[PDB]
DNA sequence: TAGGTCAAAGGTCAG
DNA sequence: CTGACCTTTGACCTA
């Protein structure tokens, strides 16, 4: 086995383990360490759900990190130090 | 009643290299004496080492082990 | 405990 | 920004 592992629990691509207290991909990893790091705000440009996935993650910075929110994503387990 | 870690003040899960320690010095203190590391303070020997800026200056978090008892005996070479 | 392991949290920088 | 790789740190297990 191998090719299966975790798959991140808020765009579905693939993931390694769990990040911020929630499986996710290196890319949801880093998108929420960008903004709680720099109290970022955001803006949907549809409504409240867009549907967040893979191909379309990044189209509505708004959804994404609402969904890193609404899956457990810890903004404490964020370390801003260097 | 547990105890607290005489490096960085967190919480200690017993004693470690001569001292009471909590599992970050513990293991940054066996892996400096083993994988030999060597570094050198980003400002002056001042860095206010704690359980929060634990990591900022690793000078002063392994020189601070040392001033605590921690020592090169303690522990068995890269192997 | 010593003493490993290995999740998870740190980082960089071509895309 | 982004996200694929890369290093260090510590929560944990066992003996
Ligand atoms: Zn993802
Ligand atoms: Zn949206
Ligand atoms: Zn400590
Ligand atoms: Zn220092």
């Amino acid at each position: 086995g191998s090719f299966t592992k975790h798959i991140c629990a808020i765009c579905g691509d693939r993931s390694s383990g769990k990040h911020y207290g929630v499986y996710s991909c290196e890319g949801c990893k880093g998108f929420f360490k960008r903004t709680v790091r720099k109290d970022l705000t955001y803006t949907c440009r549809d409504n409240k759900d867009c549907l967040i996935d893979k191909r379309q993650r990044n189209r509505c910075q708004y959804c994404r990190y609402q969904k890193c929110l609404a899956m457990g994503m810890k903004r404490e387990a964020v370390q801003e130090e260097r």
